[PDB]
């Protein structure tokens, strides 16, 4: 069950788009 | 506890609606 | 230190601002 | 594997950056 819950986590981990979503979209909006 | 552990993550999980509404202003921003 | 873990996901949850956000910048936007 | 638990969130809460980066582009785009 701790399995199940690090697994939960990686899914979570799979952020770092949304990050790079919005830098590309300041960017688009002219900063 | 770990019941209360598995919903708040499954609460959680329940995020990639967020990058993809991220991913629809980026489009609609995008060079015409 | 199960509860340390339960701690951290409700500072995780404290999220729907997020897409409040997201919905208040797509209606900003023109929609 | 709680160390590698505690761990993977620290990684996610280090979240409230996307909350005020997007307050921000609300900002930018609110009425002048």
């Amino acid at each position: 069950r701790m399995k199940q819950i690090e697994d939960k986590l990686e899914e979570i981990l799979s952020x770092y788009h949304i990050e790079n979503e919005l830098a590309r979209i300041k960017k688009l909006l002219g900063e």
